[PDB]
C-alpha cells in the first residue's frame, strides 16, 4: 500500500468510484454513498491547479475547472487512477 | 414509482427551479436538498449527468442546454 | 393533505421513516437516505421545548433532550405520527 | 450596512474566489461553505440563481457569464 | 486571544447553548454548525471528546457531566 | 465483507476513537465521517443503535455503556 495523496485517492476510488463524466467546465464524479466529501478531500489535497474547486454532496462531486481543456486534463488525471 | 415519490416530495419541498447553460438549479425547503436529490438520483434519466445537493439547493447537471431544458421541463410537469 | 408542521412531519415520515429508538437523553431517528436534514428541519419547526436540539447526518437524526423523561415524551410524540 | 454581516464572515473565512462561465467558485475556511452560502442566499440577488455549498467551497450559479462577473466583483468589493 | 476567532464567530452565529449529561447542544445560525465546530475542534481541548455538527446545531461530547459543565461555561465566557 | 471494507477504509480514514456513557466518538480524516458512517451502518451490529456523522467525526450510539464498550472493542480490533 502506498500513502501519497494520489495513491490514497487511487486506493479510495477502488472502493468508492461509481462514475465520472464531464460537461463544459465541470466534472461530475459519482461515488459510493457518503463518499463525496471523503473523495473531495483527497482531491483537494492533490493540489492540482487545473482544479478551480470541488463541491461535494453525499455521493456526487462537482469539480469545476476554468476551461473545458482544463476539465479534460483533470478528468484524464483521475481516470488514470481508475 | 420514483417519479411519483419525487412528485409527492416536491409538494412540500419545492421552492424554485431555474436553469442556465447545462444546469438546473432547484431550490427546496431548508434541509431538503439531499432528500430531493436522493429521489432525483432514483429517476431513470439518462440525460441527468448527476445532482449535487447542498442544504436547500440542488444543482442538476446535464451535458447540454437542450438536455437541460428537457430535464427541467420534465421536473416542471411535476411542478 | 394537511399542511401544519406536524402534518408535514407526519407526511414526510410516511416515506422517510426507517427506525426510532432512544437511550438515556437522546432519540436516534433513522430515515431514508438523504432525509435526515429534511426531517430534522420539520422537527425543529415543531418547536417542541422538550427537544433540546437535533443533529442530523444523512439518514440519522439525534434528538437530544434534557432528561430521559423528556426523551420519552418527544419519542412518544413522534411515534404518534407513525 | 446590509452586507456587513457577509463582509464580517468573509473577513474571517474567505480563502479565494474564481469564476468560469456561469459559475463562481468561492473557497472558504473548512466548514464555512454553508455559513457563507446562507449569507449569500439571504442577499436574494436575482443575478445569483443559487448557491450550492460543500464544506469549504461554494458554487454560485449566475444566469450568464456577465452576471457572474457582476456578482464576483460585488463579492470582491467586500474584501 | 487564541479564542478571539471563536468569540468572533459566536458573536455572529451563536443562538443558544444547553447541556445534558455528557453533551452540550449548541445552536447556531443556519448553516453555521460546521463553521463553529471547526473552531471548536481547533481548540483541541481534551475535555471535549469531539463535536458532531449538523446544519445549525453542534453536539459537543465531553468525557463526563463535570467536563461538560466546564466546557459549557468556558464557551459561555465568550458571549 | 462489510467488516473488511470498514477495516480497509479505516487504514486511511481513522484518527481517534473514544467513548463516554453509551456513545463512541470516532474521529476520521477530514471529510471522512460520512464515508466511514456508511461502512459502519452496513455492519450487522444489533448493539449499534445508529451513527450520526459530521465532517470528520462520527457519533456511534449504543443503548448502554456495556454495549458501547463491546462495540468500541470490536472497532479497536480493526484499529
Ligand atoms: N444519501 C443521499 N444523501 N443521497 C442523495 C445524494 C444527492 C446528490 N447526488 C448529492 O450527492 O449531493
Ligand atoms: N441552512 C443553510 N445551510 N443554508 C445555506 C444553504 C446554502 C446553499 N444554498 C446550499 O444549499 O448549499
Ligand atoms: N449516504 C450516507 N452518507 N450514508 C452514511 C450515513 C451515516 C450516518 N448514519 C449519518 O446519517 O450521518
Ligand atoms: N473537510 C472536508 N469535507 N473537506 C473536503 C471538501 C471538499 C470540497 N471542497 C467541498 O467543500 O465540498
Ligand atoms: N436547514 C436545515 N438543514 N435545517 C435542519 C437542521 C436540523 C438540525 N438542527 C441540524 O442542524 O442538523
Ligand atoms: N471541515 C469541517 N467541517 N470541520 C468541522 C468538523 C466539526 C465536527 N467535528 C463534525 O465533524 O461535524
Amino acid at each position: 500500500q502506498r500513502f501519497n495523496p494520489l495513491s490514497k485517492l487511487k486506493r479510495a476510488l477502488m472502493d468508492a468510484f461509481v462514475k465520472i463524466d464531464s460537461a463544459s467546465h465541470m466534472i461530475v464524479l459519482k461515488t459510493m454513498p457518503g463518499n463525496a466529501q471523503a473523495i473531495g478531500a483527497l482531491m483537494d489535497n492533490l493540489d492540482w491547479d487545473e482544479m478551480m474547486g470541488t463541491i461535494c454532496g453525499d455521493d456526487t462531486i462537482l469539480i469545476i475547472c476554468r476551461t473545458p481543456e482544463d476539465t479534460e486534463g483533470v478528468k484524464n488525471r483521475l481516470l488514470e487512477l481508475l
